[PDB]
């Protein structure tokens, strides 16, 4: 690892959270359509 372009960064917009549950960069969640 060292810069994983591939997941998705802080307030972008995320999918539906439960379907996938990975999709934002490190310690971000999924909620409210935006990874944080």
């Amino acid at each position: 690892d060292e810069t994983p372009d591939e997941c998705v960064t802080r307030g972008n917009f995320c999918a539906t959270p439960e379907v996938h549950g990975d999709w934002c960069c490190g310690s971000l969640k999924c909620v409210s359509n935006s990874c944080r």
